[PDB]
C-alpha cells in the first residue's frame, strides 16, 4: 500500500544510516592515527624539557663547587695564619706598591692590621726600593692592606675585595670552560 512506500523508504534509511555509520568511524580512525604522530611531536618536547633540566642540575652542582671552595680559602683566610699574616701584609704591600709605582702610599686595614704596619717599616721599605708611607683607616674591612696613593688612584688588597672576590671570578672562568665546556 502507501505503507509499502514507507517500509521501503525507511529501509533505504537503514542502508543510509549504514554508510554514514561506516564512514563516521573511518573518520575517528584517521584522527586516532594522526594524534599518534601528534603525540610523537610531544615526546621530542619531553626530551627538550629533559635537556633544560640537565642545565638546572649542572649549574646548581657547579655553584656548589665554588661556594664550598670560597668558604675553604675563607677558612684559610680565617685565623689559621698568625704571625704569617704580618709577613703576608709585608708581602701584600711589596706586591701593591710595585704595580702602583709611587713613593707615596697609605695602607688602610683593620685598626691593628693598619697599625701593625708601623712596625718593620725598614724591613718593609727594605723589600724592593725605598718609599714613604703615612696613616690609614681602622673601621675598614679585615685581613689585608688597602693601598692608597697620595695621588688620585688606589689599589685594593683589602680583605676579599680584590683578593677572594677576584678569585671568585678567577675560578669561574676555569670551572666553566670545564663544566659547561
Amino acid at each position: 500500500k502507501i505503507e509499502y512506500i514507507l517500509n521501503e523508504a525507511r529501509q533505504q534509511a537503514e542502508k543510509i544510516k549504514e554508510e554514514a555509520r561506516r564512514n563516521a568511524e573511518a573518520k575517528a580512525e584517521w584522527i586516532i592515527r594522526r594524534a599518534k604522530t601528534q603525540a610523537e611531536l610531544e615526546k621530542q618536547r619531553i626530551i627538550a624539557n629533559a635537556r633544560l633540566e640537565v642545565r638546572r642540575k649542572r649549574l646548581a652542582i657547579q655553584e656548589e663547587i665554588i661556594s664550598s671552595v670560597l668558604e675553604e680559602v675563607k677558612r684559610r683566610l680565617e685565623t689559621m695564619s698568625e704571625d704569617e699574616y704580618f709577613e703576608s701584609v709585608k708581602a701584600l704591600l711589596k706586591e701593591a706598591i710595585k704595580e702602583l709605582n709611587e713613593k707615596k702610599v697609605r695602607v688602610m686595614s683593620n685598626e691593628k692590621t693598619l697599625g701593625l704596619i708601623a712596625s718593620r717599616i725598614e724591613e718593609i721599605k727594605s723589600e724592593l726600593g725605598d718609599v714613604s708611607i703615612e696613616l690609614g683607616e681602622t673601621v675598614d674591612t679585615m685581613g689585608g692592606v688597602i693601598v692608597e696613593t697620595e695621588d688620585g688612584r688606589i689599589r685594593i688588597d683589602n680583605t676579599f675585595e680584590a683578593r677572594m672576590e677576584r678569585f671568585e671570578g678567577e675560578i669561574r672562568s676555569t670551572i666553566a670552560k670545564v663544566l659547561f665546556g
